[PDB]
């Protein structure tokens, strides 16, 4: 688990949304994996705007922080996991690591702030849903 908390939005894995997530929601894209509600509350973290390759993850399945190399984010096929069958997600960011399903939502950060979440695992492989690319949350 875990979310992005940004101004007045709410960052989350698509397939861990809750009912208040989609009765307040601003955007969300299956393809993706991500969906963005609103909040009452004005969150702290930073989004990253940058083209970084390296950064940092949190697994929570290891209680661990690690240092990644990943890949830009990309059109890549995943397998079969216990929440999506086997397909096409776009925005995805690979590195080599540890990622179960219950790390989802787990923070992928850089220099420059937070990168994107955990989104896929499986094959010696961990999956990074980038917001880099969604400069709105920066705003309104
Ligand atoms: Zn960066």
């Amino acid at each position: 688990s875990g979310a992005i908390y940004v101004g007045n939005y709410r960052v989350v894995n698509r397939h861990l949304a809750t009912h208040n997530d989609w009765a307040n929601l601003v955007w969300e894209d299956s393809s993706r994996d991500l969906l963005v509600s609103s909040t009452t509350a004005q969150g702290c973290d930073t989004i990253a705007r940058c083209d970084c390759q390296t950064g940092v993850y949190y697994c929570s399945s290891r209680r661990k922080h690690y240092p990644v190399s990943f890949s830009k984010p990309s059109l890549i096929f995943v397998e079969a996991s216990e929440y999506y069958p086997a397909r096409y997600q776009s925005h995805l960011m690979l590195a080599v690591g540890h990622s179960e399903p219950g790390d989802c939502g787990g923070i992928l950060r850089c220099q420059h702030g937070v990168v994107g979440i955990v989104s896929t695992g499986g094959n010696g492989l961990v999956g990074f849903a980038d917001v880099r690319d969604l400069l709105w949350l920066d705003e309104e």
